[PDB]
């Protein structure tokens, strides 16, 4: 059976993972970096070998990948980065903590957003402190108008992640390349939902742990032959 | 000029401190070499440099140099391409030996012949060499054909396998308008510099590229330098 490993990055600076970090390019905190080290060491202890790596264009994921590759002595592997594996774009909520979000929008609406599969947050407007920082970042300069989000529902996030999965990652897996993916909660949710055929409600209830290698064994049709497995202790 | 190319040679490795021939052995940076890379990266950051694509070898002292620079200039998101063709020169049977061991075994005379030669290789790395399986059987070279995987290299050999990557993969990116950064090794970079400047064999053998410092070329549309290489920093 094919083997696929996913890893979700850990903690980012300034408590940004509890502040809808989204497309803001927050770095790992020292603790998130250590999480990645422990994941890498788990993969090393278990003797894992990869042939190709995929990650987003966000430095907290990239640095997670770097840390893992360092730990397993496979810094020489080919690495492919794509905005399509980015975290969900949280629009105008980006950077806000829970209290600020509730104060600005009300508990009713926040409940609706938190439980909805295809309702996006409000768009990130020009007066948002991250607006030019993100929308005019030259790493997205080749994106067309529809491609560069101002906000995303979970449905949107999964919709732009899965074409990369199908077009770039799947052919590698079917060639027998051992794939490592270092990415984010919601883009990885897209992949997991596709792999396991999960419902919208199920994927919204699924919370992937951070810094832990997530192992899939896939058959010839890229269907898991058993539940996802975690490496470490 | 039309194009800008930046080269960087990695700094001190753990085996440099041991005075040992590394070649294709995958020695890591020393702390000092890592700091060198940080200073180079900061020089590129201070000068506002932007890149569109990066090339490096499959050796971690170069790769980690690249990572350090990308971190410093906040461009960790750039596409990166790794290739064995940018590896350090393969030092064959000398690999793993220090200065003393090499002179003791071969004589400073024979070492004279090797280091002053453009096209005399060191002896081959044989199956009984202590690093033979560590290097020759490393799965990162699994796709090399039999003729491609060196047992040893003269500088001529090194340049001969580096320049095809330059011509076939890097040049087209430059003419596409991509701003290229190459993080690699003394001898593979020598290959590139020799091609760019049309240098003689003796000239390239007398050229010693400084480490950890961004090397800037301004190139015309035919990739001819319009002025000498420049070093970035203070
Ligand atoms: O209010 C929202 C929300 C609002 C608008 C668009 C999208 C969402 C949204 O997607 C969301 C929300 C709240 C929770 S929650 O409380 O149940 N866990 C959570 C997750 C992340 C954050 C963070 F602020 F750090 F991003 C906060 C809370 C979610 O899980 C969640 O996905
Ligand atoms: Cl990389």
């Amino acid at each position: 059976a094919y083997k696929l490993v996913l890893i979700r990055h850990g903690e980012s600076a300034w408590n940004l993972e509890n502040r809808f970090s989204g497309w803001y390019d927050a770095d790992l905190s020292p603790a998130g970096h250590e999480e990645a080290k422990r994941g890498g060491q788990a993969l090393r202890d278990a003797g894992y070998e990869f042939d190709i790596c995929f990650t987003s264009v966000q430095k907290r994921a990239i640095r997670t990948l770097w840390t893992v590759l360092d730990a397993i002595d496979q810094m020489w592997l080919p690495v492919v980065r794509t905005w399509r594996l980015n975290e969900r774009h949280y629009g105008g909520l980006t950077g806000l903590n829970k209290a600020e979000t509730a104060a600005k929008h009300g508990e009713a609406q926040v409940k609706i957003w938190r439980r909805s599969y295809d309702v996006p947050p409000p768009p990130m407007e020009p007066d948002h402190p991250f607006y030019s920082n993100i929308s005019k970042d030259r790493r997205y300069a080749d994106l067309t108008e529809d491609q560069l989000p101002s906000c995303e529902s979970l449905k949107d996030t999964i919709a732009r992640a899965l074409p990369f999965w199908n077009e770039e990652i799947v052919p590698q897996i079917k060639e027998g390349k051992r794939v490592l993916i270092a990415a984010h909660g919601n883009s990885l949710r897209g992949i997991v939902k596709h792999l396991e055929g999960l419902s919208e409600e199920a994927i919204m209830e699924l919370n992937l742990p951070t810094g832990i290698p997530i192992v899939y064994e896939l058959d010839k049709n890229l269907k898991p032959i058993k539940p996802m497995q975690f490496l470490g202790d």
